[PDB]
């Protein structure tokens, strides 16, 4: 199983605000949607409110510790450990969030595909410090603008 990181932040790792995006970047979700598509996602469950309905065509698990929490469409795990154990046969596992979930699957990261944004936004939650130490670069595609910011599509193996 590979452990894969997907997250777009800016230049301070801020991923949101208010539960909510602090951008809209339609060149960040259409890669999202092409990465993401035939395989698990795994999210926390305010990620999936923040969304608001299951990601279609995709195996959405949301991982909560409310016990009699039912959500149509998604796969409840009441802890990450036992959505990964569920999940072992799958030769790649998505974690797309949110700050909780990135920090405790953060150490058992295979992999991480990041969107980094050349601005400074206000927000609220942050992606995880990462230690450059441990990851290597495979690739790295910047784009300008058009997308109202520049951007740039990091991809990192541990
Ligand atoms: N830029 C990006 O790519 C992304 C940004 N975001 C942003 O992040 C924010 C949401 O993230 P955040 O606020 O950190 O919330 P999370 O999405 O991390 O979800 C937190 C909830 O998930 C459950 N949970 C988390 N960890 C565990 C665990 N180890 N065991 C059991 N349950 C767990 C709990 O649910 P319960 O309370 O029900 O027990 C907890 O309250 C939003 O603003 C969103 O916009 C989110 C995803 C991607």
């Amino acid at each position: 199983m590979i452990i894969t990181l997907i997250a777009a932040m800016d230049k301070n790792r801020l991923i949101g605000r208010n539960n909510e995006l602090p951008w809209h970047l339609p060149a960040d979700l259409a890669h999202f949607k092409s990465i993401t598509l035939g395989k698990p996602i795994v999210m926390g469950r305010r990620t999936f409110d923040s969304i608001g309905k299951p990601l279609p065509h995709r195996r959405n698990i949301v991982i909560t510790q409310q016990k009699n929490l039912i959500i149509e469409g998604c796969d409840i795990f009441y802890s990450l450990d036992d959505a990964l154990s569920a999940l072992t046969k799958e030769p790649e596992v998505i974690i797309i969030g949110g700050a909780r979930i990135f920090k405790e699957a953060l150490p058992k990261a295979d992999k991480m595909i990041l969107t980094i944004i050349n601005h400074s936004f206000e927000g609220d939650v942050y992606f995880p410090e990462w230690n450059d130490k441990e990851w290597k670069i495979t690739s790295q595609i910047k784009h300008e603008r058009d997308n109202p910011y520049p951007f740039q599509f990091l991809e990192l193996r541990r």
